[PDB]
């Protein structure tokens, strides 16, 4: 019955750059494929007077090698006709991780206690995703209330990610 296409998700109304900023703990997380942080994520989002969005991320990653590195990510976001669908261009302090381009979209928030992300990689032919990436992330690092988890669980379920997130440890590695 519900829709797992993309163009049909829901995202945050009227969304707030603005209110938005500050500092996000990511709390739990669904992965795409290949390369990803793994845990101890936190991120900064911060506007500027111009209304450019944009943020830094700090997490542990995994390297083929084995090597465990705490990368330092920059990201700068455009906004689209849709306020709280971005295009996010990113890159690290290190020439060695990852760069790339991803749709950002903010999928609800209360700018206060947590927030739903969700990003979509690859479309399948049929509209519905065929790699994606999904951060719940949290205010306050000790997390929800579970008035709040009830929430974010509905939200999961309305990107049809529900029961595909596992929850990042922050034990400060970095
Ligand atoms: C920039 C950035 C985002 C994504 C960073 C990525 C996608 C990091 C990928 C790390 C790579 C894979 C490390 C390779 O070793 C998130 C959405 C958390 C939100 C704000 C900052």
């Amino acid at each position: 019955e519900r829709d797992c296409r993309v163009s049909s998700f829901r995202v945050k109304e009227n969304f707030d750059k603005a209110r938005f900023a500050g500092t996000w703990y990511a709390m739990a997380k669904k992965d795409p494929e290949g390369l990803f942080l793994q845990d101890n994520i936190v991120a900064e989002f911060s506007v500027d007077e111009n209304g450019h969005m944009s943020a830094t991320a700090k997490g542990r990653v995994r390297l083929l090698n084995n090597w465990d590195v705490c990368a330092d990510m920059v990201g700068t976001f455009t906004d689209t006709e849709d306020p709280a669908k971005f295009k996010m261009k990113y890159w690290g302090v290190a020439s060695f991780l990852q760069k790339g381009n991803d749709d950002h979209w903010i999928i609800d928030t209360d700018y206060e206690t947590f927030a739903v992300q969700y990003s979509c990689r690859l479309l399948n032919l049929d509209g519905t995703c065929a790699d994606s990436y999904s951060f719940v992330f949290a205010r306050d690092p000790s997390g929800f209330s579970p008035e709040v988890q009830k929430i974010v669980r509905q939200r999961q379920e309305e990107l049809c990610l529900a029961r595909q997130y596992r929850l990042i440890p922050h034990n400060g590695y970095c």
